[PDB]
């Protein structure tokens, strides 16, 4: 439910697999990101699933 540090990483790397992940959700044209919706904050796996980089392939 809280994924925080190493853990969090973990995470994101066996959800993302070889796409990456990043930390901040990008915005545009005050920061926040994964940590707080998930380490802060429980978060689910649908949440966590949003910090995985674009496919692209």
């Amino acid at each position: 439910e809280t994924l925080c540090g190493a853990e969090l990483v973990d995470a994101l790397q066996f959800v993302c697999g070889d796409r990456g992940f990043y930390f901040n959700k990008p915005t545009g044209y005050p920061q926040t990101g994964i940590v707080d919706e998930c380490c802060f904050r429980s978060c689910d796996l649908r949440r966590l699933e949003m910090y995985c980089a674009p496919l692209k392939p």
